[PDB]
């Protein structure tokens, strides 16, 4: 390996696995408290899934749904509930690969920049999903 | 967005787009000097493609080949020529998704840790591909 | 293998292959009685296909259509005819991977919880598809 | 929904999300103690991923590698280190979709039957990966 | 091999390769006469592509577009121009895998039953595409 | 629709859904008699899956394995146990998409020509899988 | 190899890698001047990606978005901002594989015929993306 | 559209659709003369399929097999029978995406450079497949 240096290098910021896990677990716990069955994903700004947790009894569609919501939230640094509303004036946003413009994903930032998204799916409504996503973010 | 802080955060190091582009271009130029027609990819340690360049006249198999070689080199922090030899004692390494254990990818490090791979494909041999990959890394 | 125990374990409920097959066959028979040509799928709540049957003369689009309808019905524990109507107020539900919000899938429960979906496709209308799906469920 | 009953129903056994998470976390912790950077997956016998955790600094190939190892271990109820050796007399086992016959996955049972696999990838050898997988299973 | 017999067997009807080729070529020729650049596909009722022809200068999106139109036409035994209009009252028809509800595919029958679809893409409008598809069918 | 006629048409022969189902069920029953847990697929010579049945307790890898074995057997009109042995002198046969050169698939013919393959997976050996596949074919 | 000749041959025109790279780099530079973080792709009329550049800090959805926009622009020889408006009277255009009908892709021609598309994604609006795409084309 | 000029442009050479079709048809005819049932593909050096023809009675694996052989032959400008032999000293060549290192593909050149590959599959041996591929090339 050549070693790069130095004006050739840049840094990015991430949740640690420990922090992403804590947040994911908090979202599951919040759903469980309410008798809901959800899957939860935490996705890095660099578009990698860091944590997934499939709740007991969660619907089989919820796992990928949670992942895509998280990816979508971190991509636009916005809750997916709000992003869904953007489809009114830009309906083809939802044609972008890997996205899901449906309430339940919320971003997490560091220094004003998005670093992760937390996505939840499996509750009876996207708005409830997003409540639990926010509960996961809240522990950070 | 919740803002994370701070023991909850970690940093990683990357080539800038400028540096990845310079390296990719150098690999193409080295092949072109020799009358070779190659594709070149630079892939981050976080497994994202940063740059691709498809050489004039490069075979159609070369584009994905270059990408996979780069990914493989950065995953193991080793030239793919050497990694290919590991298949003698661990033949199922090559079953790992997204990999290509074939000469032509080389890693680039920062602070001793892998940060990118440069992959080249399209020359008459993997060893020549890897020569041009090293020529790209050499400018960093 | 470590053996897990015991507060660490939970149970889920499923149709037996025998029951899923009986239901699938009944849906085909109901379509055949009417001179219709359908494919039928039974999909578990855990999102696995348990049975598929491709009717003689069924259109080539019907096989995957039936599978996706079944998956969709068991995911929301609701007939897909009704789920399709939810798209009026949540249009991006249909962006969830693996789903098909089109009449012809119906859920089957045990103890109040969804355990399988039966999906039918290939009839001249989704409503007819769903008639045959219900005929399959009816034998359980 | 028709409600099924009763000779038409069967039960299966699973790790709870709580147990799968505890095991995954233990595998990560064991790797971290040794200064290793791994991804960990827990996959149910019904072939669904229940938990994934991407270690800080883990190679980008490790995430899918861990998932596939877990799936492979639970499919044959055997450590993937041993399964790899079966390729000597059945070399096309590795052509089965979704599999990875490479040390690092280990099964977990309940009542003598496989219920989950734990897969680890990212250490310098499959044998080390499998050490950490066993450390995760050990807490169950 | 066991040999099946006989109440266990059924027959289906197909275009010969010779006939499918003649039709595809006629569609290309009709487009070429008009200075249009199209791709053409003939897809069997059993959902297999029998012939593809990529016109000189045809857009890169046209090849798969033609295939999907042909598949869609033979699946519903109707021109895709008409099928597109069905989306007004069944908008999720277009979520069925492998389909394209866009003018340019037309069915071919034998004994009243659909046996193939011919699909064309690459002209300035779907209606023109479908003109050339009909020109291909017309030689049968 | 243009109607084709007549030197433009050819016929092919198939198992009826009824026959394919009978055979699949017989293979499952033979495995169940022995306390084995298998998936079974019947695939037409035209490469379409006609029937799948997932046995109670069958490993999650078995479903696709059974499908691919059936496809492979009907493609070469030979048991996959024998086809696997061909890899000695043509090792890249197994690189052909959709194939699985592993004991457990067996062909069924009509008029000397292959019309279907029956594939079984999930038993402790491919040879046992193929025993149950033959038991399914035997009822035809 | 047989050598073809000569009425059997035709020529097509392309951007050189050098030109495609210059254009891609100009689009990135234009975004960077404005403090925007984008990915840029140049896609040939024959539907191959020639260059990709992932901007520092660009969202993870931007890379594929840029590629698809470029492909879409070169397929119809029109800016994707305008193509998006065509969805009003042909809504299923967007069902064509590989496309993205969202502002940010612009075509480049030679002799009146499209030879490449330049696509940009990652800015706060498609219209801004398309500004930077035009800035890349402008250097040619 | 910006119009590019001129040191920014390069040309490539291709078979016309007419020539590719003539060659494909000749390969089918040669197989048919011998009572063989094959699929045939012609793939451009730029990696696009130009023509496919599925022979009456051809195995379902033959269609993709023919396509991949053609792609492989044009990528290395060599018959796939010879390329297969290269696997002895570079066994991971076959891990390159989209390839099939199995006799039956042959290249076609213009001005010494590869412009297309013709691939055939479905005969009882790769060597016979390649005979028919050569018969198709021979008419050019
Ligand atoms: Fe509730
Ligand atoms: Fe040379
Ligand atoms: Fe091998
Ligand atoms: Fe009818
Ligand atoms: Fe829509
Ligand atoms: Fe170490
Ligand atoms: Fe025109
Ligand atoms: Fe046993
Ligand atoms: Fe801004
Ligand atoms: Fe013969």
């Amino acid at each position: 390996p050549v070693a790069a240096r130095g004006g050739e290098l840049t840094q990015s910021t991430h949740l640690t696995l420990e922090a992403a896990t804590k947040a994911a677990r908090a979202a599951v716990e919040a759903a469980e408290k309410d008798g809901r069955h959800v899957s939860v994903a935490v996705v890095d700004r660099n578009g990698n899934t860091l944590v997934t947790l499939r709740g007991d009894g969660a619907g089989p569609q919820s796992y990928e749904s949670a992942e895509r919501k998280a990816f979508t939230a971190v991509s636009w640094n916005a809750p997916t509930s709000e992003l869904a509303k953007r489809l009114a004036q830009a309906p083809t946003l939802k044609d972008i690969p890997g996205t899901l413009f449906l309430a339940g994903g919320t971003p997490v930032t560091a220094k004003g920049a998005p670093v992760a998204g937390i996505g939840v799916a499996g509750a009876p409504s996207g708005d409830l999903d997003e409540q639990y996503a926010r509960a996961g973010a809240a522990v950070l």
